[PDB]
DNA sequence: CGCGCATCGTCATCCTC
DNA sequence: GAGGATGACGATG
DNA sequence: CGCGCATCGTCATCCTC
DNA sequence: GAGGATGACGATG
């Protein structure tokens, strides 16, 4: 009784044979884990260990088909190595004793992502064999997050809130050397053998009692208790906002060792972070509408110039040194191709340049190249979007003792509303379709007027089709079809959501031939497409051509499509979650967030000008007390330099004082009045300086007139230019598409006006 | 009759039907082509088009076993997909009807890769089927390298010797805007359509006259023709020296438009340049001892300061960028790994610091993590191996009009005898095994002196086994065995080139077990390896030990290793290749062509010191005109003030002659005269600099006092210092390595003098 | 260096007793 | 006792 | 994101009629 | 003619 199927199980002395029920099988995430535990047992024992890699999610087996149940094989091959069978009840201790193993020990890191693939194996387990959870067959094997070492003094922590508790219970901070454990590469031999010598600190068991923990366990794993969950995502997040408001510190586990673990503090206290993390990291926010991997992206970015192009892969890894990217490499490309998308029906304005195949419109858009076959550059609309200016606005977080990215920006315009916020995640999801830029700027002019904003329509970049809404939340998108003869019929535009190869196998496939049920509707089709629109040079019988007028062009050909906006949820600029009923109500609120900042900005800038005024103001009489002449440079010590200085009304330096008053809001410094080469002792410097003291003078009297309003369509007006700019580039784009091909012929067209099911 | 074993393979409408004739099997290397392919022939047909992609390098059918000839799955494919038939001679057109396939068409790039694979595809059809190279069978794709283009006129060029002869044929160079076309990514559907526009120009047949040209196809694939192929490779590199001497351009081909190929040509004229870039890539030259991958690392690592660690990966891409290379990321990867690795065995003195998991010395020591999971940091040796001093002695190359690495460098002591040279390329090889750091000072010093050097032997880090050498290029290797009582024994030190896993399936199973002709040998083993050191714990029968001491233990555990050293061919200064005899002639010519650079580093030392000195001597000239006073600051133009400085004997900037007379060996320029800021006058600083132009007087005077002598010696003496810093830092390393065990009992041991064979 | 299984939740079709 | 067969190998496809 | 086949040539074992 | 079943989906394992 062996186990030959796959190569990669590491199969037991005793797997097997006698002491089943000793017999112990390890369950191990990733790859390393694998060379890790390989490593690490070489020293304690090979008889009662049997080691099995982990790939990764597991299929979910309470709620799926009976098909579906059978077709990941390692699923399958998971009860091939241990043993069960669906229609045996494992109660007794011969049952157990049947089984290939009697424990199972799971190993994962101590970030959050262990969590749910626990979840999934206890769902999984209990889902078929809930009598097994009371018998010790399941138990945990922990790892550090991070080890403070000074003077060969090292400590354990094994939470983030044990860290935070140490810090604020220990003096002398700084002094010992820290070193974080974010994944399996950086454990060493040397660090597994130590893991290995204390079992009973890492090897903890578990405990059922009472069958309430079981709601818990089908909390996180019922269709039908989607509230539920809400509430609980509600009260943990009410509760995490107390905390933070009164400054207690919230609870962790591990604090001590633990010989058990009971089900329901590890659904409520472990499982809850992951949810919440993957609720922070799935959905954008309202204000800037960018996730955290776009944002970290966008900021690595900004960090540089990047006059010319620069490499994907190249620039993944410059991104993760410094925004402290831990998701591996995959996702961050996978970030990096999206935001570098910009066909027809995928976004409508893009902070990069399309250089090389970013995927056709014809299949599916993820026929795209490795990452370093292709190249990027950034666009130059960043600029104008992101001003360098607002840098000093928002606070940035602390991590690593390095300045990293804020928790949002300040865009010019929602960007939910121009490239849509598609995000899932637990409790709730968003999915915002696009809309017209050129109406959003007329919008926000009329509410800076005062006046009631117009009604939207959803729009798209390159695209024709009209929408009629007949219901709130709701649109119907219909494309166009063109009749040139009673025989012939082209398709002139497609809908949203239509690619070129599903749509073939979908429709042209079962029209052409007789299907089981219908009969060859078609009689002949070609596929003309160019890059961007489509060619169908499609015949059909004249007498069915009559029957599909009276069903229907857009119902026969599948050309209507319906959607609904419901999950209006976003994240505040405070951190809550709360579903919006209207776009213009976010319009306002965006409004409003925005006009907090004309005086902040306005405070930033009056004053700094100031500075460098007064700084020019004393270079300025400095050159002409030296022109009339009382400061002897004949080797005169710095001390009386600083004291005539001091005594002739000379203050010290403004930069130094501004630099000062950020953190929280020798003696005098006169560096930059003897840092000044000769060149200021010319004529030429000196009246080209005469009037350079004024151009600044000009704009801080400007800015002492001016009013925080009028700012913002000034600011717009540049912004338009370099739109209209980018649209006249597009055209060029146009006509370097123009193969040189005669225009589309005129032709019958109609949509359908579907029938209202006053559907919700 | 269709084909559905691999989903891969794009079937065609006629493959299997009529027209067998008429169907075209097209090989298309990489994975790439195959996607260009499926978006190029969309407009063309896909009737007689049958596309396979390829995966790489093809197995030598011509010399291998029959179990070989059946192992790659790929290759049977071939003949499934084609229809050969090894006893059936195909002469007759209908034997050519009944192959699914008429013409066989492959594609590659204009690199020189692409020569190996269609000579390994026309060795596979000739071994077998040579009647078949006269009927039209074998056809050829090709494909641009380079385009340029200003005001919509583009040109198309398909060899580098055509590209030079075109920029040595036209004016107003730098004017056409060039794009290079290195891979397959670069290229799009809308050039594959430009590409399919035009058979006659890129689809080309090939051409067979006489038997003579098959000598050919087996002068490059026959063991027996090695001297043939030396000789080849030896007139082609004379001719190529030649013609570099006396200016003439070579010959490519491709100039204008072909119908068919002779093989003659296609032998000597296509496969020759990837021999000749393999055997430059592939072996390192006897001047720095570097490969030219390990070149643009160092190279890449030089131009920035790397202070705190960084990412392999990550330095991977930064290296291709600026290196110009491209050979994948895969290759670059792993030379940085075995330039990274250091442990006993492999190397002496590395580049890098050992950060994280770079292989253990238990199992084939390429068991490293992902790039991406270990760290890496530059060493403190390279500052003293590679002087910054040294960038002006040698020329760099000019390609993309950027400033790139050097040919070679000048390393203080040869790494082919620190770090070995393990080179396998066409016509000759090279390996060359270690030797001791220590001996190699002593040895200069000797040869400083002008007496013979002492023969050497080779040496390992942390290597305590005796080397005896009886003949000369011989070495025999053997390990040292502790035998602690008459039944235990064990082995202390393992010789060079032994790994634990297969020392342990080659000699422990065997001995432990009775084999199908030998009786179990040994009666217990154990293995307590350490991280370097290993323990044996393994009982043997005393009567059975006297047996193994009248074999010897030597021979019976296979602990006797013996290498002969006799490819002592290196690339020369020059670029030639001479096989040398003796190590001592090495380092003598090592030692001349380093002589020949210390009148190079004096005469750039000299007058550049003198520059700065004469321009700090002016400097100090205008403090003390300033001081008495002459020239007027009062807002006087900038005229008068360069005609003052010309009329009173001041010299130009010294450090832009010195730039100007660097490429090839308005009026007088003054900023530096006026670049200063008011700190200079100071009493404190013209104190300081009273000296501080003293200062460099005193190296100048040193500089024409001292010798080009002398100076070597001055220079090691530091290097020996750091080396000894180093050596304490490794002993710091083994006490941190240093568990708390008790040290190696002392027992009998002894080494076999095996009786000399006289071989060679 | 291309190959491949899933998760959270929301919704458009869609088909049979 | 000698010649064909088996792997060691290092950059690249 | 780990999985896997080869090339150029040189040489150490190595084993059987 | 209505309710359970099937995929669309976007960041990560
Ligand atoms: C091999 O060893 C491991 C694999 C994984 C998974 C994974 C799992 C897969 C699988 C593929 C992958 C792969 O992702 C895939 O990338 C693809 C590239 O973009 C587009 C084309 O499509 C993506 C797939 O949607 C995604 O699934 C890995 C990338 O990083 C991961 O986290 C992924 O196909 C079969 O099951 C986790 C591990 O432990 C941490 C492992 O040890
Ligand atoms: C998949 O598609 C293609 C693959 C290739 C080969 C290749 C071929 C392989 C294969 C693996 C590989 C792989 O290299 C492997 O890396 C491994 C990593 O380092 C150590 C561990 O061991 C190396 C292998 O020795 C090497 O073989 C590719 C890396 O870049 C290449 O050039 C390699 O295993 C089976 O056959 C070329 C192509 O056309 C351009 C392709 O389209």
């Amino acid at each position: 009784n062996r186990i030959k199927g796959i190569p990669k199980l590491d199969d037991a002395n005793d797997a097997g044979g006698r002491n089943s029920t000793e017999c112990t099988l390890i369950l191990t995430e990733g790859d390393s884990a694998k060379t890790l535990a390989v490593s690490g047992l070489g020293v304690v024992g090979r008889d009662k260990y049997g080691v099995f890699p982990l790939r990764g999610k597991i299929l979910n087996v309470r709620e799926a088909s009976h098909k579906q149940i059978m077709e990941n094989a390692e699923i399958n091959n998971i009860i091939k190595i241990v043993g069960l069978q669906y229609k045996k009840n494992y109660e007794d201790e011969d049952s157990l004793k049947t089984l290939r193993y009697g424990k199972i020990m799971i190993m994962t890191d101590q970030d959050q992502d262990g969590s749910h693939i626990k979840g999934l194996l206890i769902n999984f387990i209990h889902h078929n064999w809930p009598s097994l959870l009371r018998h010790r067959f399941l138990e945990e094997f922990i790892t550090p997050i991070v080890k403070v070492s000074k003077n060969k003094q090292e400590m354990a922590f094994y939470s983030l809130p044990e860290f935070e508790e140490w810090k604020s219970s220990t003096p002398n901070h700084k002094k010992w050397k820290v070193k974080y454990y974010k994944g399996l590469g950086t454990s060493t031999s040397k660090e597994a053998k130590e893991y290995f010598a204390d079992m009973k600190r890492h090897r903890i068991q578990f405990k059922y009692s009472g069958p309430e923990d079981d709601a818990a366990i089908s909390l996180a794993f019922s269709k039908k208790q989607i509230d539920d969950r809400k509430e609980w995502l509600t009260n943990f997040m009410e509760d995490r906002r107390q905390r933070k408001l009164l400054g207690l510190p919230e609870d962790y586990l591990y604090g001590q060792t633990t010989t058990y673990l009971t089900y329901n503090d590890f659904i409520n206290k472990e499982l809850i972070l992951f949810s919440n993390s993957d609720n922070e990291r799935s959905i954008p926010s309202m204000v800037d509408g960018l996730k955290p991997g776009q944002r970290k992206v966008l900021f690595t970015c900004f960090k540089r110039n990047d006059k010319r192009e620069v490499k994907v892969a190249q620039l993944a890894g410059s991104v993760a040194e410094m925004s402290s990217y831990h998701h591996g490499e995959m996702s961050l490309m996978m970030t990096i191709i999206n935001l570098a998308q910009n066909f027809v029906g995928s976004n409508n304005l893009n902070l990069l340049q399309p250089i090389g195949q970013f995927g056709t419109r014809l299949h599916g858009g993820k026929d795209s190249a490795s990452p370093r076959y292709i190249f990027t550059m950034l666009s130059s609309l960043a600029r104008l979007l992101f001003p360098p200016k607002d840098d000093h606005t928002l606070k940035f977080l602390y991590d690593d003792n390095q300045r990293v990215e804020p928790e949002w920006y300040i865009p010019i315009i929602p960007m939910v509303l121009i490239n849509g916020a598609e995000g899932i995640g637990t409790g709730w999801s968003c999915k915002i379709p696009n809309f017209d830029v050129r109406e959003i700027v007329n919008n926000i002019r009329r509410l800076m007027d005062g006046e009631e904003p117009l009604p939207m329509l959803p729009s798209y970049k390159n695209f024709k089709g009209t929408i009629e809404e007949l219901a709130p939340n709701q649109y119907v998108i219909s494309g166009e079809v063109a009749i040139l003869n009673s025989t012939t019929i082209e398709i002139s535009e497609l809908p949203v959501r239509t690619w070129t190869q599903t749509y073939k196998e979908q429709v042209l496939e079962p029209m052409l031939n007789g299907t089981e049920k219908t009969p060859p509707l078609i009689t002949d089709y070609r596929e003309y497409h160019t890059d961007t629109t489509v060619k169908f040079v499609v015949k059909m019988t004249e007498e069915k051509l009559a029957e599909a007028e009276r069903v229907g062009l857009h119902k026969v050909f599948k050309l209507q499509t319906s959607l609904t906006c419901n999950s209006m949820v976003l994240f505040d600029h405070v951190g809550c979650l709360k579903k919006y009923d209207t776009v213009l109500d976010i319009l306002r609120d965006f409004f409003e967030l925005r006009l907090k900042y004309y005086g902040l900005r306005k405070e930033w800038l009056l004053g700094m000008l100031g500075a460098e005024s007064a700084k020019l103001n004393n270079q300025a009489r400095f050159i002409l007390e030296k022109i009339d002449g009382k400061i002897i440079i004949e080797n005169k010590p710095k001390k009386e330099l600083i004291k005539v200085l001091i005594q002739r009304g000379y203050d010290s330096d403004p930069v130094k004082a501004w630099k000062e008053a950020q953190q929280k809001v020798s003696g005098p410094t006169f560096n930059y009045l003897l840092d000044m080469p000769l060149w200021y002792l010319t004529k030429e410097k000196k009246d080209e300086l005469c009037r350079l003291r004024n151009e600044k003078e000009q704009e801080l009297d400007t800015l002492k007139r001016k009013s925080p309003s009028d700012l913002w369509k000034e600011d717009l007006a540049t912004f338009i230019e370099e739109l209209e700019a980018v649209e006249a580039k597009e055209k060029q784009d146009e006509q370097v598409g123009l193969p040189g091909k005669g225009g589309k012929a005129k032709g019958k067209k109609t949509q359908m006006a579907e029938v209202l099911p006053s559907p919700r």
